[PDB]
């Protein structure tokens, strides 16, 4: 289906990733998320915090256990020479915070793809700060064409994958420990 939508969490794979990214057209830098929602907790829309970059997608708002987000970005428009990065949060029905990084380089000469996926406790508005944690201290994934698990707490596990390439995809599942 299409960036914006809460799908089925069976429907979530490279194959719909890859039709979210072709959406966007031959822009230079892009991204296309997917999340599988398999926590055993409904989530809601937080916000998503842009270093980089821009999306016309609203973040899809409500996510039960069982679903998939899809999501996109892509680098500001125009003759700027950046990627597209940022971080996005969702509030779980626990009171905790799912927060994803994404970070896809304009120039691979120097720079790679990285991600991460962390639970805050609170309600903690993905800004600048999460996005400085995500990315300078909370030990990154690359993204290397390879999965990585990693627990989160709070009685969560999660299992992700990116591509290397600066039409990126990110696909993420979120499961109980």
């Amino acid at each position: 289906d299409v960036a914006g939508a809460v799908i089925d969490g069976a429907g979530l794979g490279p194959d719909v990733l890859k039709t979210v990214l072709e959406a966007l057209g031959n822009v230079k830098r892009k991204i296309a998320v997917g999340i599988d929602n398999e926590s055993g907790k409904t989530w809601t829309a937080m916000n998503t915090y842009f270093r980089s970059g821009t999306s016309d997608i609203v973040l899809p708002h409500k996510v039960a256990h069982g679903k998939a987000l899809l999501y996109n970005g892509q680098k500001n428009r125009g003759p700027v020479a950046t990627g597209v990065v940022g971080v996005i949060a969702y509030s779980m029905s626990d009171g905790n915070t799912l927060a994803v990084l994404f970070s896809v380089p304009y120039d691979y000469n120097w720079y790679s793809n990285w991600w991460n996926v962390r639970v805050y406790k609170g309600q903690k508005r993905a800004d600048q700060r999460m996005y400085e944690e995500l990315y300078y201290h909370r030990s990154p994934f690359r993204g290397d064409n390879g999965w990585h698990s990693r627990g989160l707490g709070y009685g969560l596990k999660s299992r992700g994958f990116m591509n290397s390439s600066g039409h990126a995809i990110l696909e993420i599942h979120v499961t109980k420990a």
